[PDB]
C-alpha cells in the first residue's frame, strides 16, 4: 500500500465532472476544480488544467497526470508550512502517508488548523491524538473516510484500507 493507492480508494476516479461531498465540482481523482457554483466555470477550470477543450470529459491518463500533480503539491505544502513540516518529519512512513491524505483533502490550511492533534501527533500520543481528531467536522461530515485516517495514524499500519 501506499499514498497514491490509498486516496485513490478514499477518492475514487471519475472521468466526467461531478459535485464531491461538499457539492463542489470536481472531476478525476479527487481534483477539485472550483468552489463556485457555474458548470461553466468548472469546466473552463477543466480546459485550463488540461490543456484542451475537453467539454468536461476526461480520459484515465489526464485522471492520472492531475493526481500526480496534486500528489506532489500536498507534499510540497506540507513541507513547506511551518506547522505541518516538523510534524512530518517526526512521523514514520505510514503516518505521513495519513497526513498527505489529510492535506489533500482539506488543504493545508485546513489541516495547520488541527493545532492540538498536531502536537499530539507529533508527542507520540497516539489514542489521544485519534480521540482529538474525531472532535472535528471532518470526522462528523466524512466519517468513514475520517476513521480511515485516524486509524491509520493511531495503529501506524494500513489495517483499514485492507480488504478495501
Ligand atoms: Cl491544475
Ligand atoms: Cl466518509
Amino acid at each position: 500500500m501506499n499514498i497514491f493507492e490509498m486516496l485513490r480508494i478514499d477518492e475514487g476516479l471519475r472521468l466526467k465532472i461531478y459535485k464531491d461531498t461538499e457539492g463542489y465540482y470536481t472531476i478525476g481523482i479527487g481534483h477539485l476544480l472550483t468552489k463556485s457554483p457555474s458548470l461553466n466555470a468548472a469546466k473552463s477550470e477543466l480546459d485550463k488544467a488540461i490543456g484542451r477543450n475537453t467539454n468536461g470529459v476526461i480520459t484515465k491518463d489526464e485522471a492520472e497526470k492531475l493526481f500526480n500533480q496534486d500528489v506532489d503539491a500536498a507534499v510540497r505544502g506540507i513541507l513547506r508550512n511551518a506547522k505541518l513540516k516538523p510534524v512530518y518529519d517526526s512521523l514514520d512512513a505510514v503516518r505521513r502517508a495519513a497526513l498527505i491524505n489529510m492535506v489533500f483533502q482539506m488543504g493545508e490550511t485546513g489541516v495547520a488548523g488541527f493545532t492540538n492533534s498536531l502536537r499530539m501527533l507529533q508527542q507520540k500520543r497516539w489514542d489521544e491524538a485519534a480521540v482529538n481528531l474525531a472532535k472535528s467536522r471532518w470526522y462528523n461530515q466524512t466519517p468513514n473516510r475520517a476513521k480511515r485516517g485516524i486509524t491509520t495514524f493511531r495503529t501506524g499500519t494500513w489495517d483499514a484500507y485492507k480488504n478495501l
